[PDB]
């Protein structure tokens, strides 16, 4: 009951480009009463040297069913990276002071992606 997340991945291998389209989420769970329903999505490539491994969607306002409809792009992504790394996608609510509450996540092993073949996801978030 944490919510479901919709997204699409495409590895444009010849251009060393991993395109992560964060589409929508449905039924995000209300948590902290002092929090806001201001959801956003964070991407992390693991393992990663921090900083550069992170991308982030826009933050929406007052919604438990956000539609970001946004593509985040990792450039300089090689086959060594696709074989070694995991993409962690986490959904958080931004609070009144710019901090946040973690709702849930999903992970995907990049070696399961075939070059140039888009893969569409509709998964339920989990806590780990
Ligand atoms: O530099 P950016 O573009 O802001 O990207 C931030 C980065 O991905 C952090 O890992 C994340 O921290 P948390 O996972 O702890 O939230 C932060 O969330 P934030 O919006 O709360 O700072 C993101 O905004």
């Amino acid at each position: 009951t944490l919510g479901a997340l919709e997204f699409s991945l495409l590895y444009d291998q010849d251009n060393s480009n991993l395109q992560c389209t964060i589409i929508r989420a449905k039924g995000l769970k209300p948590m902290d009463s002092n929090g806001l329903a201001d959801p956003y999505v964070k991407l992390h490539l693991l393992p990663g040297a921090s900083k550069s491994n992170k991308l982030r969607t826009k933050t929406l306002r007052n919604t438990r069913n956000p539609v970001w409809n946004e593509t985040l792009q990792y450039h300089g992504i090689t086959e060594e990276d696709m074989q070694r790394k995991t993409l962690r996608i986490s959904v958080c609510d931004e609070d009144k002071f710019g901090h946040n509450e973690f709702i849930g996540e999903t992970r995907f092993s990049l070696k399961k992606l075939k070059a140039n073949q888009r893969k569409n996801f509709n998964i339920c978030l989990e806590r780990v």
